[PDB]
């Protein structure tokens, strides 16, 4: 982030910022082992709910735009409806992305559960060690020291296997979960970019030449290109695959 | 110090003073054995707190400089921020030096404790000697004199071993503590000197040619050398080792 | 600083940290134009006072160390005194560094004063512009508009010369002040490093071989090397020059 080599929150200028000045800002108990990882889940759930609300509101706006667009000139009354139809797809994409996000959250919850179950063995080994130390302090001639040592050896073996078992699966699950999340993000971004790029061509057939008072506009006949654009967008959405990613990292 | 061969507090001129005249001055109970060594610890702690306050204030000044530097010409608004970022490292170095100073203070406290524990044996031997002397004065025919002499011999043996044991470890701990402190001082000074030397090159790319009223300055493009200087400084700081000391005593 | 590529305050390991684990943490109105630059001066003054207190406390500790060192073995009673004498030079160096810091602070105060004096012209030009705008709004037929425009042109010329005059000197003073401060820092660090390096050799002639109870140590005769080390340190301090800097940036 821009504060990498700066002490202030101001963003460093870039090529896009140099080309166009930036717009002004907008006017608007539990186990000890599993405690930091058990907090991330709540934040992810909150993100999911907020994103669902955003998608619902965007769908409502897309629905409402065509209602206003109904009572206007013939070309506007069609372009507005088609643009609303095109915008309606963003919520559909957002729903699938939310589902994949929930899958990733469950994958993380699995690791949380396994480490929370692992903790008690390392608790009990320390308890046994404290007990034998206290017994040795109080009176070295007690007979409980031998059995304490034997069960300490047993618990030490169990704890030795437990830590290796936990560390064998933590990274294995983490890598898969993050790869899945990154693939989902890439797919969502590429689909949104494709939708926007295809929708940008809808405005090319909307005339914008100024007219003087007392003149009549020519009849608008663009009911075919508008249908073709939507059909092509649907075909492109149904055709896209992960192996056909246009964005290539350098 | 300059008063070595003088009776006044005035400093003798040197080569640096000959080259440049000196600026004017700025306009702004307990055991008896462990009593002198138990006072040095408090002074060291006071030094530590004062140095921590100095580092905090310097960090605050470095933070505040860029805020003023924000509203100026393009080159100044960048050089000021980079210089503040570079100055921010001095507090980070000071924190580590403070930690090493505390380690040295603890090492000295160990010697204080051991000598304070040693003292009572040499107290009790003198007490026994005074008692036997008084008993011999009062009446030489008392039977307590023999047992007093026997326990005096025992205490004499114990005190003989105690003094040797104390003197065996006092120098051993003192030498190690002072070597550690000197190494810490050398490392801190070398790192500060390296930071200052690398930061002195930041001002070479800041233009200083005078301009007349009614003229416009050329566009400033120095966003690459400024980043390179910071990257090189970070690399040099992460690369420095004790064995690579540039300063060599004669 | 280590948070450059991290989101946490933990310091990234380095070569020195890899070689030796880090010790644990220690157990212990005004013109609008000149307002951000008029705050840095107070922070610099606070830094100066805190550094003066640190130097005073360090001098006190160096004075107190020899008092404890007086009552010990012959070699320790001399090494401690010589080490205190050597440590006494750090406060002397700190005083000169404080003086140079005050010089730099005065240099910055000059810029603060000049910009504070510059501000009123740009205030009065805006006031005149607001007045003529209001007069034009209220009644365009007023005769004051012409004289307002004439004096607006005059004030515009004055303000045009003023901004160029201020910007011609701001960078010129800033660069010189920061170069002076960096040179002072480099000199102070190099002198401290030289003092520490020369003082590290004082402990080589202090014997540390352990002794058993009932034995006597050999007579210590090191009153010549101790004097020679101090004489060499004084000569090196009086000989050092800025052009003879041992530290060379890469």
């Amino acid at each position: 982030m821009h504060r990498t080599y700066s002490l202030r929150n101001s963003r460093a200028p870039t090529a896009s910022q140099l080309q166009n000045p930036p717009p002004p800002p907008s006017t608007t108990f539990g186990p000890e082992l599993s405690r930091k990882l058990s907090q991330l889940v709540k934040i992810e759930k909150n993100v999911l709910r907020s994103m669902e609300l955003t998608a619902n509101e965007r769908r409502d706006a897309a629905k409402q735009l065509s209602i206003w667009g109904l009572e206007n000139d013939d070309d506007v009354s069609d372009i507005t409806d088609k643009l609303g139809v095109l915008i309606y797809e963003v919520s559909e994409l957002d729903d699938q992305f939310i589902d994949r996000y929930d899958q990733y959250r469950l994958t993380l919850k699995s690791i949380r559960d396994i480490e929370g179950s692992v903790q008690p063995s390392r608790d009990r080994k320390d308890k046994i060690t404290d007990k034998i130390a206290y017994l040795k302090y109080k009176d070295p001639q007690s007979p409980k020291i031998e059995v304490l040592e034997q069960e300490l050896v047993r618990a030490e073996a169990e704890s030795l296997v437990a830590e290796a078992q936990l560390s064998n699966i933590t990274r294995s699950k983490l890598r898969a979960a993050f790869n899945y999340q990154f693939d989902s993000i890439i797919e969502h971004s590429e689909k949104i970019a494709l939708i926007a790029g295809y929708g940008k061509a809808l405005l090319e057939l909307l005339d914008d030449s100024p007219v003087t008072p007392g003149e009549t506009r020519p009849a608008y006949d663009g009911y075919e290109a508008s249908k073709q654009i939507i059909i092509d967008a649907e075909s492109a959405l149904n055709e896209w695959t992960l192996d056909s990613a246009q964005v290539k990292p350098t």
